[PDB]
């Protein structure tokens, strides 16, 4: 179910999103996706997963908020072949400076949503408003982003 909350003792003029993107540290090249596509599979589905052996790192979001958080604390150190996979809450939308690298949850003023953060939060398939507008006050998970700005699809 989506999450839409009433979060009133949040600070005006804001919004508090939670992450379902997670970032994986210690990725080596005896590290593969499908290896850890299964091994999150087990948390709930997933809905992206890229890994960048360049940078020894990997992005994954979940579908839902809460098999990220499973995810999270299941797959914090997991030794594996020459490393340990370390995961960690990631940001994958809005301004990386709100978003609290502890928990995965940014709050946000929002002043500071640029038009394709605000036209994503309400037109996402998954998290964001559901359809409705951003008003403050409001808790909500991470929305789909990087599509094009439109209403029609
Ligand atoms: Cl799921
Ligand atoms: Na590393
Ligand atoms: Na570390």
């Amino acid at each position: 179910t989506r999450r839409f909350e009433r979060d009133p003792t949040i600070p005006p003029d804001s919004i508090k999103v939670y992450s379902r993107t997670l970032f994986l540290g210690g990725i080596t090249r005896s590290v593969r996706e499908p290896v850890l596509r299964s091994m999150f599979e087990r948390f709930g589905s997933v809905q992206s997963l890229i890994l960048n052996h360049n940078y020894r790192h990997g992005f994954l979001k979940m579908f839902r908020r809460d098999a990220a958080e499973k995810a999270q604390v299941a797959m914090e150190n997991v030794p594996f072949a020459d490393t340990t996979i370390r995961t960690k809450w990631g940001v994958g939308f809005g301004p990386r400076e709100c978003s609290d690298f502890s928990t995965g949850i940014s709050v946000i003023p929002i002043r500071l949503l640029t038009d394709a953060d605000r036209t994503w939060l309400v037109t996402a398939e998954y998290g964001g408003t559901g359809g409705l507008p951003i008003t403050p006050g409001i808790a909500l998970d991470e929305p789909d982003i990087e599509i094009g700005l439109g209403i029609s699809s």
